[PDB]
DNA sequence: TTTTTTTT
């Protein structure tokens, strides 16, 4: 008897697991009889219940091995390797088409037979989101395409407006949608430059809590951030490759992704002010609060943060042909499901009632 | 014959140990004949006497082996792996339910037949805490709910007041109850980077003693804390994942825990102010001051500053329906024990005594 | 049977792959039968489909190995060794031939078997270059000469002027044609090392804007950039070898390479400019915006940024006799393939579109 | 045959050896034929001469081992592991009892058959110390009880006075008695981060000659100390765990020890002074000076610094009930030896000699 | 056949080598034919020619090994381990006794028939040194015992006098005789910590050329060092341990060693004058200058700097009883040699020449 | 290999 490292690796690939402890912990669960595995019986997690019986025999033999972390290290490296092969070979539009398939597979579960969530609330989110700004689903489709075509030095959108104006609210959902990362500008230039090292393979990025100096005219308590933007204006423009930090591995050089950054109106150089392809003002909108104070399940469940909310909004608005091609198979089968659950009058009722500043329902 | 590595791992699972030297040291103790083991006979540490007989046979072989630290390292990473799996897959509520079972177990010891402390002194403790604030037990129910829901931008509580107001005490009790960590931010901006790394995978965190600036006009010597947290809104808001590191380790990326901030009274900007949900004023009460000086076992056993006392307070005051369904059986047991162990009127009198600043007991 | 480590090492030098993760990922693909490999059938990536059938047998056995990552580390060390050998042995001419020898291959990709592009656009890009003066084609060749004919102080070109002077686009383009790296300055002197240590064992180095003082009459921010330059004699005029410290790290010593410094208009402590090949002063021109306004594709495809344009600038303007002996024949072939598209009247037609910034497809 | 790793571990255990090189060097001393060992015959060093004969056979085989440092590292791990296990599971009273056992063992060796130190000279130092403060022995027992109980916030004593006051003399004695480390707080505010790292697992700490502020009238050098202490009030309070750091070590977390602060007569802010239980002001004493000047053997053998001197004072002054039962057996035997050796007339005469400032002896 | 790791280690012991690379290089040379060895035949280095004969047999096999560097590591560990055992167990008298044995080994070679240097010239050194200060030979013996007895407070010596007054010449010879280190304390206080770090496990220290305030009154360039020393009482007094730091390493705890201080006539605080045992005035003496002009071979061979020069002086001037009993056998032989080598009258003529300012030899 | 250091 000896461990099949191949079967271990196949789980890691099918899981797309890329943490060595996470995989180690995960695989050890399979050593017991799936026949009475309460997790399986509960259909507790798909990462478990889909795989327990398949891997049982190997996991029992793995459970006794003396090499366990070394086994897992090779498996995790194949996953990172696959990511990087894709990362350089694939088209940006092609990448997106794979990301969507990931999210659809989750919705299969979320609203499955184990329909643990329920779509009523999520469409109310779509309504509330589609209340926030004009042509909402368009400007999504617009920024979506912008990030695919990646026109050099047309690469970033920006937002401004008071605290709680919702700009973070928009931003977070866009990031959950695409995948990507968010980072902090304002830390000192050493820590800064290491932090940039997270950008590897990220299709898209954001920065939060960014500061300029001197916003105190707007009463804004102020700080460094703008300085460290200006340091990276080639990253911004993506004009070039640039190097990216690591620990215990070489720093690696490549071109830098596009995206969005959080601001409110501190000072900022005009080489930035004139630079960017887009910006939007977030203005607070009281009737949202007066729905929200009722509809608080939205926040508890992070529905308004969900990228799945955005996808549902696009599935709601746009015609099937407007999406990338192969997904249109599944788009229709979701378009179907929307028709089945929702008449227009459902969403009509929802958004109207909401728009009056009432709680979500009557 | 050979050492079973599996048996060592199982002991680490059973103890939930995760320091290689603690594991190594403790496992070596088993090598003597458990038959005669003085520590067993004294019944001194359950981490030992519940396991010595079981592990004896394998501890003798471990005492010979040339690999000892390697065997221990595997087991510790197994426990850490388990933590990461749990962290990624339990509901916030289940984590707390697990944590509460651990405290109930320690209480079954502390007031078990071994009775290493007096349940009456511990209940005397609870009275002093209940006295400390308006609607104390309702206040605690609020805080647990807040930490469990973890609602975006509604994650932080601010204790403020004068010196010796008890705010640190209350934080330390809440901290132990949920099992957070404590963090300093009156620190240099560079090594600050490694400080926050502690907070990886914690349920809760607390920021101590956040020193303001211009404070010495008010006799409070100015310091970095406020000048520092004002650059960390991303972390507090918990709205998007943020990245964390440790020495010789690459960055994790996760949401930041909810938590508490403590200060003596300092000026706070609208920005940071907007990101706390509740703030609480504490003020000295000379009758409490006197009573501790009589009842000083409250300090010496640190009774007034343990989650055990808060857990007890919740048990006495809250309906069993307010507990998660899984644990409710043990709650009924302990409620019945306590309602049997103490009348209302003893508790009534304790409050009168403590309100009257005399030593607690008569 | 066993993995041939030799075969893996061949593929690294054939593909010139020099990342262990990429190498591992690429190579793992070959374990499926090339016979039916859809990537091969679709002929998407030569780095795949050229090699699959050869490596398939070895790849299957590799995919089974326990030791896979170390096989790849040795293979990547092989390529790193070759590069280090060449970087020491050859002359700047030979090295520059080896570039042009396969910027040639870029032509064979840019106009590769797909009908990869229409060279019209590329010379429209080249034509957009030559616009500060009709001298500029010489200045390319003259700069290239200064690089091979490197003499002390005959090292650094002061590329002087405000935004949108194109200087950075050009610097980036040369950093593709020749290679080299780009760098910053306005630092404390230790951090300036931790910056400049990037330059280890390289042949061409480029730099960005530097703070003088007192220039706020042209709104130029004062600072300590110029202050560091007065200290950098041992590098700037550079007659004698000097060390190349990265922070705490790789303290190489040699002659520091030549290249280009980019900065705005600023005052002149002549102590500095004395060390330079140049003081060449640039400004934007209004009509050039109105060209770009109407020639947008030449930015969109990065044609204007690519060093490829500089090859074809040189292929146009410089007579074949000026090129290195073995490429001259290929220069004829791209003077042929120039004339396979271009009369000088079309070149002039495009110049005279630009003469008032007419859309250059005219 | 083969090296017993177990025997090496036992030697490390019995010598309580912390250090891998010290262990290596020691063990190699045994490789030479036991019966001729001059170190044994000269009875030079019990750490050698007790063990040589037993370990001899394995030491010779160890001398051949190709693996020597690995064996020592494993052995040192078990000694380190023991300390960490004890640190968690011991009562603070038990720790102190163990520390006393070790000092009492050193006192056997000093005054035993080896005749190596003069019990009469040592007793003179107790007389000089019992003069140094009012009620001197009472202060020691209170300090011991203070440090055993470790009451939150009520954890630190402040020593104040001029130069040549004796305060660091007394602090050093209490530190050797208990075990612990001094610390210097006058450092730059970065290196505090590593300076405090020394506190890990200690039983006491001493902050040495904290520099305050102003006070050129006071004729005191200024420094960081006082204000920088206030920035660490948490570590005084000890109410909650803190995070501590050593070079190359990832952080470990503990309650910061109780201890002593020493300073000249600077001003102190009560934000800090609220955290001192008790304050002792020393005075210069002419008769002590003139006594010491004629009692130089006290200093020439460091008697009045040494922890053994304080232990001898407690044995003389304190009833046997004040000691923990385990050592009451040994305490009684030492009391017998002292009352055999001395008389109260003698001790009073010594104290009178100190009071008269003559040499202690007459 | 196998390599003897033992034979390598024995060589490392006897060379007292502690650099892994240096040990490696030396041993590899023995692989060449010992019987023909040119380095042996020319008697170039004793560390080679004494050993090549024995180790050649093993060196041949060493040259084939693949473990070469790890063999050297274990060898060098053995030397370092020996030094640790020594430092923690020898008496300071035994420590000195070893270093004299080492110096006498060197002298045995220098004044040999093939290893050769001029026993006549080196005695001109002692004549010159014995003129630099009255009762020179006794002063050395006094200083020596002072360093050995290391009595608290009685620990430190002050050298005072103008530039070019010989104080550092004499200090250097003492430091060579005793194996200490120099330290410079004119730094600003915060930087001193790594300076003081140098002292770890050293026998002596010399504080070089301390600058005071107010020197400009006498054109002495002024500086901090005086005030820094006044701030270091505990290091000087040497009564109690202090903690010392080296780069990357964690702290060491030890008595700060005894030593020497040198200065021009800066005004010395009364506080410092209490610290020093001994003040020596160094003054320019015009006759020594003219003697040096006429006998520069003293400078050219560095004779007057050498601890070997001082050791010769002690051997000439001090009774055999002054030396430690164990070394006296070598001393008597060296006395016998010098008794043969010089009449007293020839030596006395040299003194008369030195007093005459004439060249030492005639 | 980082970390510590460096410098702050
Ligand atoms: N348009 C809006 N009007 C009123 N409240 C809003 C609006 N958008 C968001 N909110 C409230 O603000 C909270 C925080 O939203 P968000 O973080 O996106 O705002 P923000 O403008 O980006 O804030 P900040 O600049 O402080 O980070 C939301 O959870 C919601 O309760
Ligand atoms: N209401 C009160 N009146 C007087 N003393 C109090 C009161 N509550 C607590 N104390 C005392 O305050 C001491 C310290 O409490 P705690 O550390 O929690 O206060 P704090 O305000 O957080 O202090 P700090 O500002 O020092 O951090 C307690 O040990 C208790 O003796
Ligand atoms: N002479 C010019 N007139 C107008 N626009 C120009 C000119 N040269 C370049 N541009 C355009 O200006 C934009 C920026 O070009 P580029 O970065 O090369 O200029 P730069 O002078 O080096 O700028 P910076 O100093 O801001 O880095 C590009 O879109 C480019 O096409
Ligand atoms: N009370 C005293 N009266 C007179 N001389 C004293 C007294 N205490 C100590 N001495 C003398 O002073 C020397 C140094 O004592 P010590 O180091 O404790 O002084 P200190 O001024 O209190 O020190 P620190 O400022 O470092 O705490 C002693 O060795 C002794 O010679
Ligand atoms: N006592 C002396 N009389 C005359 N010349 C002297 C005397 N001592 C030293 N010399 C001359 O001074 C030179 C330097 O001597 P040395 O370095 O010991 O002087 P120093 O005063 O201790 O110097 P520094 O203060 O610079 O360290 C010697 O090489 C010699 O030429």
């Amino acid at each position: 008897k000896q461990v099949s490292w191949k079967l271990v690796t196949e789980y890691a690939m099918e899981t797309k697991c890329d943490d060595v402890l996470l995989l180690l912990g995960m695989y050890l669960e399979f050593q017991y009889s799936f026949e009475m595995c309460l997790k399986c019986i509960k259909k507790e997690q798909p990462s478990h219940y889909k795989y327990h019986e398949k891997h049982y025999a190997n996991a029992a033999i793995f459970a006794d091995s003396k090499n366990q972390k070394t086994i897992c290290q090779q498996a995790v490296d194949t996953v990172l390797a696959k990511k990087r092969v894709d990362s350089l070979q694939l088209t940006r539009e092609q990448m997106l088409t794979n990301r969507f398939n990931d999210l659809l597979d989750r919705m299969d579960i979320m609203f499955g037979s184990t329909g643990s969530a329920d779509i009523e609330e999520w469409m109310a989110g779509v309504a509330w989101l589609h209340c926030l700004l004009p042509k909402m689903d368009s400007v999504v489709y617009d920024f979506l395409k912008c990030m695919v075509y990646n026109i050099p030095k047309k690469r970033y959108w920006l937002f401004k407006g008071p605290i709680d104006s919702g700009k973070t609210t928009l931003a977070a959902a866009l990031l959950e949608l695409c995948g990507g990362k968010a980072l902090n500008v304002n830390l000192p230039l050493d820590r800064l430059n290491f932090e940039l090292g997270v950008a590897i393979d990220q299709f898209l990025v954001v920065f939060e809590d960014v500061k300029g100096t001197g916003g105190e005219s707007r009463d804004l308590p102020s700080g460094q951030g703008i300085n460290n933007l200006d340091n990276l204006r080639d990253y911004l423009d993506g004009s070039v490759k640039v190097n990216l930090e690591k620990k215990h591995l070489n720093k690696r050089t490549q071109i830098f992704p596009p995206g969005i950054v959080t601001m409110n109106e501190y000072s900022v150089p005009k080489t930035l002010q004139a630079r960017f392809v887009k910006q939007i003002d977030f203005r607070p909108k009281d009737y949202l609060k007066h729905c929200l104070e009722r509809s608080e399940f939205l926040l508890e469940k992070r529905i308004i943060q969900s990228g799945i909310a955005l996808l549902l909004m696009l599935i709601w608005y746009r015609p099937v042909a407007e999406f990338a091609q192969s997904i249109q198979s599944r788009i229709v089968e979701w378009k179907e499901r929307l028709d089945k659950e929702f008449s227009l009058s459902v969403y009509q009722k929802m958004k109207f009632n909401v728009a009056m500043g009432i709680g979500v329902l009557d």
